[PDB]
RNA sequence: ACUGAAACGAUUGUUGUGCCCCUGGCGGUCGCUUUCAAUGCCU
């Protein structure tokens, strides 16, 4: 669930490696600026990592993680 | 295959050409090298 989101559209492309050139697009990203809430459920205590990686380019998470109690 | 795997908004580009810190202007004006003096003394 998204808590806090802001966008940003920033364009990407492939390189020009060769000395001579002769494609493109725009992603819409989720920005820094932003938070999201999810629930994990387990039998079993979970040793969860405290850094994920997420899309298209391997994006860095902080989870700060609370088990629920009784 | 994470709505996945790879992912350069990149290449070239002179803030540039012309331009007198210029034009006018008296270091000027006033001013006594002045004042006093036995070529002396004796043959």
């Amino acid at each position: 669930q998204p808590i806090h989101w802001s966008y940003q559209i920033n364009t990407f492309k492939a390189a020009q490696s060769a000395y001579y050139g002769r494609n493109y697009g725009r992603a819409k990203e989720l920005a820094v600026g932003s938070e999201f809430l999810t629930y994990i459920v387990s039998q079993k205590e979970l040793d969860l990592p405290v850094w994920i990686r997420l899309g298209k380019w391997s994006s860095k998470i902080r989870v700060e993680v609370e088990a629920i109690a009784p």
